[PDB]
């Protein structure tokens, strides 16, 4: 950002960027500002891009300081309002500078360092990569089983698929909390629940998708949705099944179609669904040729199902480095 | 405490108090300790009572500092382990000094300032008075009605007494949480729920009894027990009905007997039950003679009921200053 401030030395802007830069220059904080090396004096309105990008620099300095303290120590005194909390609170000022340069005839300048910076923001965001979470279904089933046993309503494990779907749906549409603080948990159970609490405590744009290993039925997906909402995940991330064993790939389209048949899930999914297709274990229990062919068929019929339900399907290919995987 | 330290200048003690004094003198913190005016030097083991009572002074200093910060601000950095948290964590050292003085032939000395201090501790505790909470039954009913409506299971107000009892018992014996963060509350509803949260945040020995105004049935008591358990009141305070109007005194023994009839409640009540008997409003709607006589009859038949259930009844007389109340 400091070099970007150095470049944007123009004086022509719109009425818009003029008004915004004047806004920043009003609350300019006439101070020493000696924590920066360059531009420690209050930036004059003669160069408005430097005003706006100077504010961008302030919020970047405080975002970095907050992330550094949050990482090093378990807490931070930095005010959240002093940082960039939104993915495009960051983008807004830079977008404005772009509109200004283009409007005043300076589009070549805008399509330079400012454009590179824009694409870097809109590609890497506030956390370079969105993190995926993966977990095997049996662990979720263990959790739910502890929940139903502690609630004295039965044992989720012994329950048939139908029962799982009905119960999970009633709990998802219900408004009453499920488990409590006094739930008897195992180290595994506490592991998965604590992962959901960590997901809840952290910003939403730092996460990607929750991938379920050894997924076979809609009950596993609805299980992850229920566990997410119940651990108070403010913005729950999308759930995605992982079909890796040949048996799971042969029957995957049927299962995904049954999942789309649940109207509550099709109405929360918002026309977008992602499903993962593993390549490692497919050619391990069966032949390499048989695995490849079944993978092709699987992709084809998954797209067929998604078209049948009007859902935009994005497929997640778990490809390896070696041809064997 | 500092004057008590000055008096206890004996050098004879038991082996018990000797060993304890050596313990305190081991972790004696050889420091300047200049925050006190007197006894800022590490107290020598020659006067063991001064060692022990000096430690008492440290924990009292940090208990006072903690309470002062908790009140003044809203939190305290004072470690709880540095204070007196128990009603008789305080009592232990003083009881020890007493046993020691008595063993060494100094019972007269022990029955002096040390005995006064003992009685003051065991009478006023860490908070001079135990606080009662009182609230009218209709407000608890409003809360529960909001909870059952928000849970879409009916309306607690419209429910008969029987149904209220069965539901409340099922929730009290159940282990699943009731309402949640998203329960629609009124300013009154939030008032009562927030009082239970305040009770939950504060020490148990700072509270007394929860008195229910206009109490008529076991459901009124069980309602408060449930709200206590559900607002995470770690040590719930005893629930006590208040019969003040002549109609309520006429029917108080029947209601208390009906409450003792619920075995679930009698087995938690631990053989002790308190019920309040107001005196103001009785002689206001009916005669003074009639009210007095009905009060007498009420006390008599309540004792009969409690004796019949093997419950130690302690009656709370809401007497006024004027004979009219």
């Amino acid at each position: 950002i400091e070099d970007l401030m150095f470049e944007m030395s123009m004086w022509r802007c719109n009425d818009e960027l003029r008004a915004r830069a004047d806004e920043v220059h009003a609350n300019s904080r006439k101070d020493a500002a000696k924590h920066y090396i360059e531009f420690w004096k209050s930036i004059p309105t003669t160069e408005p891009y430097r005003v706006i990008l100077g504010d961008v620099r302030d919020k970047l300095y405080h975002t970095r300081e907050r992330a550094h303290q949050l990482l090093s120590n378990g807490h931070s005194d930095v005010p959240v309002e002093a940082t960039f909390i939104n993915l495009e609170q960051f983008l807004e000022p830079l977008e404005l500078c772009y509109r200004s340069l283009c409007s005043c005839g300076d589009r070549p300048i805008a399509d330079g360092s400012l454009l590179d910076f824009l694409r870097q923001v809109s590609t890497f965001g506030l956390s370079l990569v969105r993190l995926d979470i993966r977990q095997e279904s049996d662990r979720h089933t263990d959790v739910l089983d502890a929940i139903t046993t502690h609630l004295d309503i039965g044992s989720y494990r012994e329950w048939s698929e139908e029962r799982r779907q009905e119960w999970l749906l009633s709990e998802l549409s219900g408004k009453r909390p499920l488990f409590g603080s006094d739930l008897p948990k195992t180290e595994e159970i506490a592991d998965v629940l604590d992962t959901f609490h960590v997901i809840a405590e952290l910003p939403a744009d730092s996460f990607g998708a929750y991938i379920i290993s050894m997924a076979t039925a809609p009950s596993d997906v609805l299980a992850v949705e229920l566990l997410q909402r119940e651990c108070r995940v403010k913005q729950p991330l999308r759930v995605v099944p992982l079909f890796e064993k040949l048996a799971d790939l042969e029957a995957a389209p049927a299962a995904v179609a049954r999942l789309f048949s649940v109207d509550w899930y099709k109405n929360r999914i918002n026309g977008k669904q992602e499903v993962m297709i593993g390549y490692s274990d497919s050619g391990k229990d069966a032949g390499r040729l048989s695995a490849a062919w079944q993978l092709y068929k699987a992709q084809e019929e998954l797209v067929k199902v998604a078209k049948e339900y009007g859902v935009k399907l994005t497929m997640f290919h778990g490809r390896g480095g070696t041809v064997g995987r």
